């Protein structure tokens, strides 16, 4: 016997056509939610719609464009009459690694535009429709890089810290309206180095791990969870193992 | 093409010990873990209450008298559990006490601080040590603590209580670092919940903390769905500990 | 005395506020001080007041050309750069809802607060790494430690600065460079489009009423003193530190103590 | 020059290590310093060397009667107490597994580190609340900021201290009293300890520098002085950035 942990819920998932987003689309759909996929990869997005069927729709959305975000939220509410979950998952990386001496102003702005501005716009317009409902859940995909240095580039790390901080500040403002705000912060595998240097040996981060954290946070199981940075990194961001490794 | 949900027995096959399991959060978690297919050992010092849960829930739930500050009690709790079921999957160090709901450092008795520490910190220490004893040779396991939202913000608990729960968070993270080498996850759940005032001054309007909220956080952490969650302080407080609302309220 | 003897420091936003306090304090402690700002009259006034050891450069911290010139001119003047204090910062509003926050406002705040900090750290690192020494400082804010204090755009940008500061502490520690930030309470902003002086006064007045540390009021000197400790050799092993100056506001939710 | 002129400071653990470094440094900046320790001979040698503005009180910080005597005599000597520096601390081991931690060892580390700080802040608050002024300091540890650095018993006790510091900052701020801690990187048998200190200096984040006791005393001096008049609730970490980074990825490249 099985259960639908999101029955009747309406969820928007940016970056939903691939990776963590698509995993969360499939999982939310499995748990009875109507899912709006928001992305810029129309071929992938529409394919998920054809696979899963009527409860899933695709909308082209550049999250850095406020008009796209407005259309995304407004057509979803028009379609389904309500918005329960805004999952600002879309993200990009400027580089795997690199020095501050070599970062370009334009790359930093591109990473900020998608990661921070997009999540900001997504939260603004979800709050726009959620506040009159007196209920809702706003989620962000942050990153373990927001909890510890040495995991990402300076631009990416700065952008993800900003998301976590935006998360806490929105939980403070929107709590008065019954709206919960949280984020999920994964380690890697958005495997070789990650699994070897990771803290939890014998485990590997899979996209489903992030989706399942988002599912918990988005469900009524998390009815009193707000302001939480739900880190999914096997404990990587709580340790500096330089001593253990040298003992 | 047809949605199929999550299986209702998320802890099927797992063996879990819940200290403080005879009332409150612990009893809520016992019932929820039982509903999810776990074998559950209630560890407490309220024997009549704990056995009444077992009589209601049946054979998958048993009771063990355990003062968590007593290492012999903890050792026996872990050892009887392994003898009964062959393994230990989840060690939920939930038992906790308070010296007072509130009070000044000037009033705080040394003996009260020590009793709060014995149960909350030393007991959690002992429970983790003996869970790890059997858990390291399995190369798997989940060790949990009930900490408190007062480990994330001041103004919510007494000094003794708040200090003991910070210690638990620190212990959780240190243990996540050591035992991760053996595949073992370590996390805590930090609940918000004088109770009438906590509900009025909470950050999340339109909802009140109920013990099932905490049980659900513990279920998530204990489940294989959280297989890459370690070192996490899972706060369940509606945002209370992320905000100083003094100036919001002065606008 | 003279905790910064012979040291060369750049202070963005140095013509007013905390920046101007830090300019004076560093100068009293023997530093050469380059003021970087866009209030030319105010900055030249300070230069005329303090003498040869203090100099002014018109600098838009969001402009990389400006930052590149500010660093290189400083090096050409004094042959080294010891302290880069990325203090310039603006708010969009003293308070306000996410629902009426404008994209352009967020982008403007990011441009000064985050991109300007990024650019300042980049060009300081360019000359400090060969030195195998240097100290890079940011003025963040107490709102990077607690919600309820700044707007969403401002708070996000200051969290971003704290993250940058820690990430730079990890990269630049290998070269002997320390990176820290100071995070004050109160309302902290230079001149900015649509920043009312009435609204700032009203909020600064409320913040002094609801502060945690009674009997004291935060002054610009308090923040300058924190920057001076961090910049001095007395902080030789201090890096990655968010030095919060807020009287304890960000560690407490006093809703229970108030209601009791 | 003298950054603590007129101030009266108690420094537990003041006869050696960080405590003795702070005792010297505070005295050099004009403070009256009461050394509180259980190394009577070392502590009295400091007093003889520095003169009558420095005194010694035998005090086991886990004993309340010792703590009360310490505070009360200090106030009797000088009429006030400005700074309560709860610096005394012990480790159980340099490093070890949870599997071999002994209950008694954990209780002893808690007794000195946490209960001692608790008691010292209690009786300091007793005298500074009527003054409507004071600064209460703790020596915590960088291992309260990151895992992998201290043993479980030590780390738990220093986390507890950081949380006590913040909770006191909240209660006592209404009386104008500031509460902060300093959290040093170093480990601070003797060879056991030196081995780990040497290893810490090899794996530190900040290259070209080593933590010295004077670094920690300097952080305490800043926090104790009027230069930090609006600093409360602060965990002043002194660790060259070690606790903000996991270099595992950097190092594998």
């Amino acid at each position: 016997s099985h259960m639908k942990r999101l029955e009747g819920k309406v969820a928007i998932i940016t970056g939903g056509a691939s990776g963590i987003g698509a995993s969360a689309v499939r999982l939310f759909w499995e748990n009875g939610a109507k899912v709006v996929i928001a992305d810029i990869q129309d071929d992938l997005g529409q394919a998920i719609c054809d696979k899963l069927g009527k409860n899933v729709s695709y909308i082209h959305c550049d999250v850095s464009n406020e008009d796209d975000i407005r259309n995304l939220v407004d057509t979803t509410v028009a379609k389904y009459g309500k918005l329960d979950i805004m999952f600002n998952n879309a993200g990009i990386i400027d580089r795997p690694y690199g020095s501050i001496l070599d970062t370009e102003k334009s790359d930093l702005e591109r990473v900020l535009g998608v990661n921070l501005v997009g999540g900001f716009l997504g939260a603004k317009h979800a709050a726009r429709v959620m506040v009159p409902q007196r209920k809702g859940c706003i989620l962000f995909t942050a990153s373990a890089c927001a909890s510890i240095a040495g995991l990402g580039t300076h631009a990416y790390t700065a952008s993800k810290h900003a998301i976590v901080g935006l998360m806490k500040n929105l939980a403070a403002e929107l709590g008065q309206h019954g709206i919960r705000v949280n984020c999920v912060s994964p380690y890697g595998v958005v495997e070789a180095m990650l699994s070897e240097v990771g803290n939890l040996k014998g485990a590997v981060l899979k996209v489903e791990d992030v989706a399942q954290a988002a599912l918990y946070l988005a469900s009524d199981e998390a009815n009193y969870v707000s302001g939480l940075n739900l880190v999914v990194d096997g404990g990587f961001s709580v340790v500096n193992p330089s001593m253990m490794m040298a003992l």
